[PDB]
C-alpha cells in the first residue's frame, strides 16, 4: 500500500548547528533504481551524529543525521537482488559497491563511494529523496536513520537474519563493530598483550571487548570520566587511569605502568591531543597505536617523527576495518550465537521522540549507548 | 704487540659543528671486559654522519664520526666469545643485547642499549676510549669508524666471512641493510605492488633494490636531482619525477600516476614536508609509508589525522627493521652468494686521509657512497 508512492513520516532535521532536532513531517520519494526504502525500527545515539549537530564533522545542512540503526525493508527499487520486502537490514555508512579497487583489495574496507572524504549528503545519484517544508534534505553517509523511513543505495544497506532483535543489533551498523574491529582486525592485538583505551564510550567499551576476545593479558582504560571505569572493567579492563589524577602525563604513566611502554593502544575520543599521546605510550620499538576517535574538521596535529623512527606503527581505520557489507551478517550470526554481547553497550532506551533527551544524556557523560525505538 | 697497550693512530676528528673534519693523531684505549678493539678497513659515508656536522644530528662533541664500516679485530678484553682477534667484524650502531624486551621481541630491533634515543657519545660503561690532544674525545652511536682503530662494546660488534670483502661489505653495516629491510621487512612489499621512493641516494636506491626483490610491479623514484635518475633505473626504478618539473603538489601527481594512490611509500631524504607527502601518496585505505630518513633535530611535523583513519599504516625504522648481530653476518653471507648487489651504490673509493673530499662529493650532489679505505 505504499510501494512506490511519497511516504509522510517524522524525521529530526538538523536545521542548523547547535541547535535541537526539529521532530516533524517529511516527505521520502520512493526508491529509483538499485535503492531499497527502510522502515527503520531502533537507532541508537553515537558520538559521531553529535559531531554533526557541533559542527566537529562537517557534512552539508539541513540533514537528517543517524547512521547506526535497524529496520525492515518496506520496498525496492528496480534492479536490486541483495533484499527484499519484509527483511530485517542494517544500512552502512561505508559502502560496500564490490567494484572499486579498496573492495578488491584484501584488507581495504574504506569503499570509493563514501560519502566521508568529500562530502554531498546526496544518494549515489548527487539527489536527495528528502523534502521538509517544500525544501530539500541533505542525507548523511547515505544513511540518514533518524527518520520512521529512509532510501539508501543497494551497495549501502546489509540483509540481516530475520530472527534478529533489531533494538540490540543496530549498534552492529556503527560503535560495536567499529571498536571490535580496531582491536581484533586493524591493530590484531595478541594473546598475552597490553592494551591502552583512551575513551570509554560505547566504542572504547567495544575496543575492550576485542582486545579481551584477542587474549589481553592487561587492558588499561583511559578517560577523565571516573563514572566510566566500572563498566569499562565489567568488560575487561584490567585496570583503569583518569589523566586529571596525575602530575605527570599520561603518556609518561603508561610507559611506566608497561614496563617500558604498551603493545598496542587506541585513540577512541577525537583529540588531536589524545592520538599524539596514544602513540607515544606504545612501546618505541614495536608497538601498535590505531586511531579511531573523529578529529576536528580540518584540523591537524603535530608531532615528532622520532616516534615513528624507532619502529613504532601508526594507523587508523573506517568501521573497525571491516567490509561492510560482508562483514554485517557475519557479525549478526555472531551474536545470535552469543560470541559476543551487546547488553553493556545499552544504558538508555528512548521513543524516538524523545531524540533530544538522548543526546543531552551523551553530553551529560550519562550514557553510553541510548536506543531510540520508533 | 699492541695488544693490552694504547694504541697511537690516526683518525677524524669533529672538533665542532659545521667545520671539516681534523685528521690527526688520536690514543685508542686497550679493550676493558667486554670490549673489543678493531682495525679499521673500509668505512662509508653516510647522509647521517653528514647530520652530526651540519647540526640536523645531536650527539655529543668533540666526537669520532664515522658507523658505516668493516675492520679485522686487533684485540679482545675479558669475557668477550664472539668474536677473536683476526675476524673480519662489522660494528653494529644498533647493538643487539639479547637480553632486553626489544631484542626478545620477534619483530623489534631497537635495542635499548641503543645510544640514539639519550645521546652520550661514550662506550656503555659511560666513558671513552679517545683522547686527542690530551682531551677525551666522544664515541658515535657505540661504533666511531672514522679512525684507523675503534674499541667497541661487544654487543655492538657481528663476526662476519673470513673470506668477504670488506670494502663492500661495509655498506651492509648501514645504508644497504636499512634501505633494503625498509622494503622486505618492515614495509613487507608485495608482489606486484607499486611503490614510491622519495630519495635517490645510497639508502633509498637500496629501498628501490628490495623493492624489486619484492616483486613490485612499478617503483617510482622522486628526487630534486635529477642526476641520480639514471642509477636508480639501473637498481630497478620503473620511472622517475622531479617535483620541481611540476605546478602541482607531488603527491597529487603520484597519485594520479598511480590511479588513485601507490601500495608503498618510503621517505628516504629527511624532511618534514616529504614525510607528510609520501603519506598522502599512498592509497588512503590500504597504503603503507615508512620513514627511513632523519629529521632535523627536535622538530615536529604537521598532518591531519584523517589521513590516517581512512585506513593508512604510517611507520619508520631504525636499520631496515633487522635485529642488528643476528642479519649482519646473514647478509654478508647473502651477497657472498650474490644474491643482491652491491657496487651500483659504490661511486667513489678514496684514501681515508681525503674524507673532506668525500663529504664534498656528497655535499655536491655527486656521489652515492664514496668508500674510504684505511
Ligand atoms: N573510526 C570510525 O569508524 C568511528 C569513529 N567514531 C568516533 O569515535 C569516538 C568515540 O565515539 P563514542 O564512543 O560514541 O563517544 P563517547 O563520547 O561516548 O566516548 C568518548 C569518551 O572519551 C572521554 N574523553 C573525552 N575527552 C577525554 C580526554 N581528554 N581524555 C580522556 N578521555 C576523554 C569521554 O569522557 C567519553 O567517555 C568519537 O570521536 C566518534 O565520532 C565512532 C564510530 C565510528
Ligand atoms: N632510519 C635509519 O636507520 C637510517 C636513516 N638514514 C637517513 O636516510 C636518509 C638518506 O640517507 P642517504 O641515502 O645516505 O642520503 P643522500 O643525501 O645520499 O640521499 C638523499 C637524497 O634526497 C634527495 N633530496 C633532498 N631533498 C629532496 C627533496 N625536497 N625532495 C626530493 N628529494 C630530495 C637528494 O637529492 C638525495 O639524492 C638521511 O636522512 C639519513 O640520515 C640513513 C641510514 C640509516
Ligand atoms: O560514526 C560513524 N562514522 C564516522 C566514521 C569516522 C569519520 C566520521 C564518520
Ligand atoms: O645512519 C645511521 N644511523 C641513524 C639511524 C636513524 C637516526 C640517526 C642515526
Ligand atoms: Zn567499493
Ligand atoms: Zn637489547
Amino acid at each position: 500500500s505504499t510501494a512506490g508512492k511519497v511516504i509522510k513520516c517524522k524525521a529530526a532535521v538538523l536545521w542548523e548547528e547547535k541547535k535541537p532536532f526539529s521532530i516533524e513531517e517529511v516527505e521520502v520519494a520512493p526508491p529509483k533504481a538499485h535503492e531499497v526504502r527502510i522502515k527503520m525500527v531502533a537507532t541508537g545515539i553515537c558520538r559521531s551524529d553529535d559531531h554533526v549537530v557541533s559542527g566537529t564533522l562537517v557534512t552539508p545542512l539541513p540533514v537528517i543525521a543517524g547512521h547506526e540503526a535497524a529496520g525492515i525493508v518496506e520496498s525496492i527499487g528496480e534492479g536490486v537482488t541483495t533484499v527484499r520486502p519484509g527483511d530485517k537490514v542494517i544500512p552502512l555508512f561505508t559502502p560496500q559497491c564490490g567494484k572499486c579497487r579498496v573492495c578488491k583489495h584484501p584488507e581495504g574496507n574504506f569503499c570509493l563511494k563514501n560519502d566521508l572524504s568529500m562530502p554531498r549528503g546526496t544518494m549515489q545519484d548527487g539527489t536527495s529523496r528528502f523534502t521538509c517544508r517544500g525544501k530539500p534534505i541533505h542525507h548523511f553517509l547515505g544513511t540518514s536513520t533518524f527518520s520512521q523511513y529512509t532510501v539508501v543505495d543497494e551497495i549501502s544497506v546489509a540483509k540481516i537474519d530475520a530472527a534478529s532483535p533489531l533494538e540490540k543489533v543496530c549498534l552492529i551498523g556503527c560503535g560495536f563493530s567499529t571498536g571490535y574491529g580496531s582491536a581484533v582486525k586493524v591493530a590484531k592485538v595478541t594473546q598475552g598483550s597490553t592494551c591502552a583505551v583512551f575513551g570509554l564510550g560505547g566504542v572504547g567499551l567495544s575496543v575492550i571487548m576485542g582486545c579481551k576476545a584477542a587474549g589481553a593479558a592487561r587492558i588499561i582504560g583511559v578517560d577523565i570520566n571516573k563514572d566510566k571505569f566500572a563498566k569499562a572493567k565489567e568488560v575487561g579492563a584490567t585496570e583503569c587511569v583518569n589523566p586529571q589524577d596525575y602530575k605527570k602525563p599520561i603518556q609518561e604513566v603508561l610507559t611506566e605502568m608497561s614496563n617500558g611502554g604498551v603493545d598496542f593502544s587506541f585513540e577512541v575520543i577525537g583529540r588531536l591531543d589524545t592520538m599524539v599521546t596514544a602513540l607515544s605510550c606504545c612501546q618505541e620499538a614495536y608497538g601498535v597505536s590505531v586511531i579511531v576517535g573523529v578529529p576536528p574538521d580540518s584540523q591537524n596535529l603535530s608531532m615528532n617523527p622520532m616516534l615513528l623512527l624507532s619502529g613504532r606503527t601508526w594507523k587508523g581505520a573506517i568501521f573497525g576495518g571491516f567490509k561492510s557489507k560482508d562483514s554485517v551478517p557475519k557479525l549478526v550470526a555472531d551474536f545470535m550465537a552469543k560470541k559476543f554481547a551487546l547488553d553493556p553497550l545499552i544504558t538508555h532506551v528512548l521513543p524516538f521522540e524523545k531524540i533530544n533527551e538522548g543526546f543531552d544524556l551523551l553530553r551529560s557523560g550519562e550514557s553510553i549507548r541510548t536506543i531510540l525505538t520508533f
